[PDB]
Order: structure tokens, then sequence, then C-alpha cells
């Protein structure tokens, strides 16, 4: 478990692994990113994190068919009130280690693109172009790359190697993330989900990306000064 | 609080910060490397992380004047009896958070240099080839760089710049670790420091490393290919 989320002037990037705590001795396969479209009027995309019966049930209670008015993702009017969404049903579930945490962001027509995380207590914050991405997850091993690269004026095509290789590094130091991925980038005002897609082990493109990675980071070590001694 | 023993071929490097929770409202600098040296019979290096009033008073019991023979770290006759003696400090004065962890490492005369990791309940492991460095305090944010380069064929020097880099990513990335830094680099078989020295906010040294990292690793980001669609 490791999801990102980056928010850019140019639109959004986010990122999820599949490597999930599936109870005692099973780590298996589920999908981390869900996404609430409808084109031309909104795009809301929810990463999770923790303990996968309480966001099941919490993704559960969002999807409940015969809600009131502005009270679904797809209706809510900002996305602040979504973020409140969240939050309000990761409660109403925890009255019911269970912790459980959230990525949500999007853009909703005449509102710019927007970013949040929302805590295990439920109550949330929002990114600033200060702090332009939020991780959820094994977060520690691939924030050092993120906070050397990634300003507001980053484009989509950088964040989303930034996001990429950051999952290299936490995946080559940290057994609990691993691959299937899945990436999802979105460009400002497009109202659409433009670009998404699932990344596995044998993609051409992240191979070629970790291997020239790799190449030029020993590269950039063996080039450094040696001490006077 | 982030501390590095690494193990090679040509010897060991031990590294560690100072920066320090010494109680409420009150962080300050405390020096976490601690040398017990004979020189021409041995060197031994202990790094601490933890709680402040739990390391000084394992430190304060390992150097109690009047011990029996073989009971003090200069006259222990192995490095594992030595990491011995620091664990069963650590239960004593755990039985009178205040977890703690350490890092022992050095050389004996007659016998290889060797490493060790000690953990808060006082039992403990010693580095192979395979597992050649250890870490305690905030590690997760310095591992993937260690990960990438260390091995038993590493030289000193590159050891040390590893180290430093991982301090560097740590620093940039997480405010509980903090400058000065202390640094020893022992050579094998020499029974001497060889090398020991104090890294300050104005170090040259450590301020050519990061910037020219900093440059390098942007080139190796730069020059990696765009995601396809």
């Amino acid at each position: 478990t490791y999801c990102v989320g980056i928010r850019l002037d140019e639109g959004l990037v986010f990122a999820s692994d599949s490597r999930t705590n599936a109870g005692v001795d099973n780590i298996s396969t589920f999908r981390k990113m869900h996404v609430f479209e409808v084109p031309g009027e909104r795009v809301i995309v929810l990463l999770t994190a923790g303990n996968l019966a309480t966001t099941q049930a919490v993704i559960s209670l969002l999807e409940e068919r015969l809600k009131d008015p502005e009270e679904r993702l797809l209706t809510a009017p900002s996305m602040f009130e979504a973020a409140r969404l969240v939050g309000e049903a990761l409660r109403e579930v925890q009255a019911r280690d269970f912790n459980a945490s959230f990525i949500l962001g999007g853009q909703i027509a005449g509102e710019p693109p927007r970013l949040f995380l929302i805590y295990p207590a439920g109550n949330f914050i929002e990114a600033t172009p200060d702090t332009p991405f939020f991780q959820i997850g094994e977060t520690k091993y691939g924030k050092p790359i993120l906070d050397r690269v990634i300003t507001p004026d980053t484009s989509l095509e950088d964040a989303a190697k930034c996001a990429l290789v950051s999952f290299d590094s936490t995946m080559r130091s940290n057994l609990s993330v691993g691959l299937p991925l899945d990436l999802l980038v979105y460009e400002r005002d497009s109202l659409r989900v433009g670009h998404r897609r699932r990344i596995d082990e044998d993609d051409p493109y992240f191979r070629m990306l970790r291997k020239q990675w790799s190449e030029g980071l020993r590269q950039a070590f063996d080039s450094l000064p040696d001490p006077p001694w």
C-alpha cells in the first residue's frame, strides 16, 4: 500500500499500488483507485489505504443508491463537501487495527482542480502551492524524490515520471508495496478522464524507466567528489 | 535521530545526527556516537537512538568503573559479547515512551571487523555480506540509496558518501533529523580511530556533495523518457 496524489497548475496526477493485507498469511492484489466521472461536468478520484474491510465498507456507503440531495460523491456541490462525505462515511463505519485513510481529488465544473487528504479520524486537509502533494500507506521511502522535483510549475509528464520513480524506490526497499500500479493523469478543465492505465510487471515503459533511472543514478553517484582524507 | 552503521571488506563506516527530543517543547543537540578505543588492540563504536534518559543511563552503566573481569566494553573478549553487554544494560535500565535502540561495531585484535543491531528488547543481530548495513531512528527516507549502492566490495570513500547522501535526503524530508552529524571511518586491521569528525551547517565538503548530487540527480531525471500514451 502506497498511494500518491499530486496537484499542479496544469492538472492532477494520481498513482496507487495493489499489494494489500487481506488477513493472516495472505497478502493479495486489490485495486486502490476509484473513479467517479460525469464526462463534461466532473471527475473525482479516490485512493484508499489501511484496513481493507474498512475501506471497502466506506466505498460501499458512498455508493449507496438511494441517498439524499447533494449527499453522493457525484452530486456534491464542491470538492470540499466531497471530502467531508468521505470523512463522515469513515466515521460511520468506525462506530460499527481497523484504521483507514484516503486521498480525494478532482475537478467540478467552474471550480479549479483540488486535492484533499482524509485522516483516520475523518477530518481532512487541502493541498496548496506550498504543499502540492499527499501520500498515504508506506510513504517515507518515496517522499524525497517528490520533495526534490514537484512544484506547481511541474508538467504533467514530469509529475507522472516522478510518481513512478517514487514507486520504484519504495518497491525496492519495502516488500509491503507491489505491482500492479494504477496511474491516472488529469488535464485541467478537461472534465474527462484523459489518461488512465494499469502498469504490470511486464510493462515495457516502466521497465525502461527503472533501468535508465538506475543507470543515471549510478553515474551521478560515481561523479561525486572524493573526500580530502 | 538517524544513525547508520556500514560494514565492508575494507572496514566500517558510522554516522549519526544530533537532533534529539529532550523533553516538552525542547529539541536540542546531543551527540549520539560514543567511542571506546585502546589504540593497537581494539576500537568499538556505539550509536544511540530513542529516549535520551534511557540511552544516557545505558551508557552510564557500561562505563561503571569497577565492573567484573570481561564485563566492560573495553575488556569484552569478542564483539558478540560486547553486544550482549549493551543488551543486558538496556534490560537492567528498563526494569527501573522510554524505548531505546543501538548500533554497535568495531574490531578486536585477531577477529575481523563486525557490526550489530541491538533491539529495544535487548536481543540483537549481526550484519552479513547480504545485509551489510543497519539503521536506527527515522530510517526509511535514507534506506533506498543505501540499498542501491552498498555492497561488501564498496570502498570506504563511497560508503561514506552514500551515508552522507542518505542523511541529505532524510533531512530534506523530515524535520526530526538535523545537523551536526558525526562521521567515523575505520580501516580494517588498523586498530585505531583513523578518521573521525563533526560535520556542521557550514561544512564545505558536505555542501559540495549535496550540490553535486542534486545537480546530477536532476540531469538523470530530465533525461528519462516521457510516458507514451
